[PDB]
């Protein structure tokens, strides 16, 4: 019986499916109170936190431990996100910022950009399809992103009429950084997200499978090969034909996360772990209940203090 | 009899009667040790913290638990703070923000500011009275503050020679904002607070009254109708007159505070609230003292001993 | 016998000794879990986190208790680095930024810098031999960092050939300030770290002394002077000669650190403190067992019954005769 850690020192990192803030109840699958920090997000995973979409629901635990049940989300990232020349591969970013997310000591700040010329910063739609701040750049510069020692990832989207990175020409789209970008030539307009910093891992988590209405993209299903991954309730891999819709809201997810939460008389503060097995869990210690003990002593004293009564009667008529 | 959470998982918002670090004790209402953070400074307020004067004092509350007492600061914010044309009014920016401090997964983050020519950033007391960071913009120009899909609230200053939001002539003077915003044919200095950014509302909290030394402006007098109010000692609804002056030092706050927050072995881990009512609240469990029970043990141990002595003596007298 | 919090509500503040995640285990000090959160960067301090060496490893602790053991690295902070005419003292700057890391609630933010004329955003590892974020600015100009009414520390460092503070004319190099700065007629190029804020102080801590190879700098030395402060190892003042190299991996550091971070059954829900002594310790308590306190009524329960059986014989005995 899987007992997940229900504390105020514990983060769980959602979706919409925990979003009991923002999304009609019909749709959750978190549906029982949760002692800890919430910070879950319609439409968000950890990619696409980076996108611009959502520009002020970053993920930022800065608790001990982490639940996550997220990563359906993530598999709206594709081929174009990872276009930009020397990007990371999506497989990749996503290791690392679901590392991250689960084991890390981690911030949101803000990411270096600078040039050899004076860009204009501005805000657009014209890169991604939303808005999004932009430095533009009307005649060819250098253009720099990031800075050497750092550690952690950053998004870049352009669109550009002219640069290269190394002598290779840039295509148009995105990419995932976690080092230092320079880029020559450049002239159009570039996005650069916040950088999701990860710095020591030794914080944990359980990552709860987040299951899609398709087969997992790679870089979500490659989760199942880190040491916190367990499963969730699942069809083939796929999300479960018993909720509110395809995405949403199902009766065996919900029992499952329900149960797994509500695991009686569990002292937390005892286990550093994010997670037991309920018949090795700490159990809360409870006040003694002294009744039963007293009674015995009066039941005691009664047939006592009538012996007492006894004996001198005996004693008299043995005079 | 009111117990408040006195933990480390809570946050203490509050203004100069919390300041324990930086206000002369005399000035205090919160003069018992708080287990928990502290955050609070001597003249901020939920909307103070955005006019500048605190550049470095925002609150940044990051746990599951907070305890506010805080308002009176913000009721000098008058008509002039939401005089920009599409401004939020007070009454709603208030509600919002102490919404946010008090149930918010919230963070403070750097507001997108943008235009179409490049501006300068410098700093001037000419926008707000007093120094703050501005940009000027000495030729007409759109300049935009904000991002689509934010969820959070910012302060706008403008001294502008001309400029219009929508065609509606602009109005010196300042506003409250949680969407983004575009001046046209705007000339002139412009400031932007950082976002007060508040993302899923799980988090919980006790709001205390924090009273004026006259009656509560209507967006500070509004808190009442948050499910989270608690009344504090007040003379129809003024500060008391029992303090060091008329705005610090209440010997009936103080005992009000001192009293709640030291209810004697109260197990906050076992309760998912920021206050209970004492009788109702968790006991901490305590080593069970047997000595009543063992010195009753004894007094009928004694008695059967002088029992046995007493039967055998009659077998014996049976001679 | 010192135990120290060893909880999730406590964050252990160190250098590469306690990088557990990043740092070959030889060279660790810190060999035992945390269970609280751990900020501890391989070659990093309260003051080198504002070099620019180290990006994104600032320190950022957010609860309510810290454990220190950090400073051997701030001792490469030297002249040059208060060299900015104005600019604090390192005795001064680590004072606040040790008591901020111990005591205070504490951000890291971006620092305002402006200026009359647009600075050109770049990055150049000219200004301190490795690539931070710069400014330039080609023409003379008045650069104004920091804002007014500011709580917090930040570092600048500048490479200019000409300006001033004050009508002083400035020096190249670094400087540490906690107030608004303004510089007249600059030119050239000025890196501005992020900035520690520090506003209450009413988290608590302890400071372990952090030794170095050899006797400690001035600024770091002071920490002793700080009532949280506790001695650590050491031969006469300086790291002990047990460990993998003179620096790092020390016998017995790590028996110092492991015996107080194991402390057996303590509850730290009960004490508002960093740490405490072993026998005044909240102790966890443990279900009431109450088998001597049974057997006793059963033995006494056994015994009545006895006379139960004697008194009849008797009572019996006596109305015969
Ligand atoms: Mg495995
Ligand atoms: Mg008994
Ligand atoms: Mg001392």
């Amino acid at each position: 019986r899987l007992c997940l850690r229900n504390y105020p020192d514990t983060t769980w990192i959602g979706d919409s499916r925990s979003d009991q803030s923002r999304v009609n109840p019909q749709s959750l699958d978190l549906v029982t109170e949760f002692k800890g920090v919430l910070q879950a997000k319609n439409g968000n995973g950890l990619l696409k936190q980076m996108s611009g979409r959502f520009p002020s629901d970053w993920y930022t635990p800065t608790t001990k431990y982490r639940i996550l049940y997220l990563g359906t989300n993530d598999c709206t990232d594709g081929p174009t996100d990872m276009i930009i020349p020397t990007s990371m591969t999506l497989d990749n970013a996503a290791r690392e910022l679901y590392l991250g997310a689960c084991r890390g000591d981690v911030r949101v700040t803000p990411t270096f950009v600078g040039a050899a010329i004076v860009g204009l910063v501005g805000r657009t739609d014209a890169v991604t399809g939303f808005s999004v701040k932009v430095l533009t750049f009307s005649s060819p510069t250098i253009v720099v992103v990031g800075l050497n020692g750092m550690s952690g990832i950053y998004k870049v989207c352009i669109a550009a009429t002219s640069g290269n990175v190394g002598g290779v020409k840039l295509i148009n789209g995105c990419g995932y950084f976690n080092t230092p970008l320079r880029f020559d030539n450049f002239q159009g307009q570039i996005y650069v997200s916040d950088t999701f910093e990860v710095r020591g891992t030794k914080n944990k988590c359980v990552l709860l499978r987040s299951s899609s209405d398709t087969p997992l993209c790679s870089h979500i299903m490659r989760n199942v090969e880190l040491d916190e991954y367990v499963d969730t309730p699942n069809t083939g891999g796929v999300y479960p034909s018993d909720g509110f819709d395809s995405l949403h809201g199902s009766a065996s997810v919900r029992t499952f996360l329900t149960d797994a939460l509500t695991c009686p008389d569990i002292d937390w503060s005892r286990i550093d772990a994010a997670s037991c097995e309920y018949d090795s869990c700490p159990k809360m210690v409870k006040d003694f209940d002294q009744t039963s003990l007293g009674n015995t002593d009066t039941l005691i004293m009664r047939e006592v203090a009538l012996h007492k009564e006894m004996i001198s009667k005996l004693q008299r008529d043995i005079t």
